[PDB]
């Protein structure tokens, strides 16, 4: 993982996408919820079904883009990556 990243540095777009998370959707698009399979990422080792990814919509794009939560089990263990799963920060709620 990259470091911790505060919400008030990401896009605007991410908060929407926790305050969607919090209250179970509904969510834009069909993948969003989806099991993650951490497998070749850089996440921390965890078995099936422990991650779940949901789509950080950008602005103006025509598809879902490249910016992505992805959740894990634990009390605000919730991580942003904005280059399609290839860094990921772990995102920090209080600042």
């Amino acid at each position: 993982v990259s470091g911790t990243v505060c919400l008030s540095a990401l896009p605007p777009e991410a908060t929407d996408t926790l305050n969607l998370i919090a209250s179970d959707g509904p969510f834009p698009y069909s993948q969003d919820g989806v099991v993650f399979q951490s497998r070749e990422s850089v996440l921390p080792t965890q078995s099936y079904g422990y991650y779940h990814e949901y789509t950080v919509i950008t602005p103006g794009a025509r598809t879902r883009g490249t910016r992505r939560i992805i959740t894990g089990e634990a009390t605000q263990e919730d991580y942003y990556t904005g280059d399609h799963y290839a860094t990921f920060s772990l995102i920090d709620q209080t600042c």
